[PDB]
DNA sequence: CTAGAACGTGTTCTAA
DNA sequence: TTAGAACACGTTCTAG
């Protein structure tokens, strides 16, 4: 809604998203995370109605980012299954930067029930989408769409493997270069 | 001892009849010692966390289907109709009791690195029945890393499922999908 | 909106 | 082992 009111929402996930980076999880306390956006906690719940929701709705707007980041990029290599490779190996990345970020944002995203749906459906549908697109090269086919959907479901896999310390940077690669040559 | 293991299977069976009923908001940790006759220090000694005791009994289920289902899943005549089958198998397991499945899967995902070890177990239980199930018997590197996209798959999907965001047709079409995929 | 008190549940502590 | 009080943090409530 109002200019003001954007300006909030976007202090809650800054702060929440700064938070998130030095302490995980665990250290995204919405006591902090009103304090640091300099509002009271009861405004904090007017605008995200739990951790989680708070959680999944910035890894929804860093997804979107990173789709805008990605648009030439993505469509870049040669063949599909090259600009597949590139398009998984930069949201890998760009995961890896901050493990403690990432680790809250995901954990969240996993855990959310169904009174949060409809934030886990938007970062669902950006992330089979960056893929889809990447693959296509633009507009992606049925066929292309229902791939990307399996490689999203293996990336997902893999990378709370990785935040649970069971699989290594280099494991998480591995299989996810498995996974794209044996559906292209 | 005896006593440790009947303690055990004490509580996972709490948390499992507790689960049933009510799903993950309702396994609190006074509850479970309580229907298990434990004290909750007593509780914290078997399992350290909430989600340990639920990853836990996610294992243990896992655990007993997969020997329910040592001939059948080698049954079908061709890879593909093995693993279609083993697919549904589980599929059917989990929606049998939605809210006994919604607690373990929640934990089973939510699981930091201190469970690393029973989030592993059971990551591992799946992979093998899938693979197993593809090959009739020791399965060959190439049906372990077509077991593990299909778990992989199967939980994305549960977790759909479970959030509502997919229903039980949704799901079997989308499985179907990634078993043709691959095979 | 604000500042916090109050309350529930996971986890830890104290005491017998 | 037991019983249960204490404590922290997510969430809701009371007041201004």
């Amino acid at each position: 809604g109002s200019e003001a009111q954007r300006e909030r929402r976007k202090r809650i996930l800054d702060a929440t998203m700064a938070i998130a980076s030095k302490g995980g999880y665990e250290a995204v306390q919405m006591r902090a995370v009103a304090d640091r956006a300099d509002v009271a906690v009861g405004t904090l719940y007017r605008y995200f109605p739990s951790k989680v929701h708070l959680l999944v709705s910035a890894l929804g707007r860093e997804f979107s980012r990173i789709d805008a980041k990605t648009d030439r990029s993505a469509v870049a290599g040669a063949t599909p299954f090259q600009r597949l490779n590139f398009m998984v190996g930069k949201l890998n990345r760009a995961m890896q930067r901050n493990p403690l970020l990432t680790e809250a944002m995901t954990r969240a995203y996993v855990f959310a029930d169904a009174s949060a749906a409809s934030e886990v459906d938007q970062v669902e549908k950006l992330i089979d989408s960056m893929f889809a697109r990447a693959m296509a090269n633009g507009e992606p086919t049925e066929d292309q769409y229902h791939i990307a959907r399996v490689i999203s479901d293996v990336w997902l896999s893999n990378l709370l493997a990785w935040l649970t310390r069971r699989a290594s940077a280099t494991d998480v690669s591995k299989r996810l270069d498995l996974a794209v040559r044996l559906l292209i």
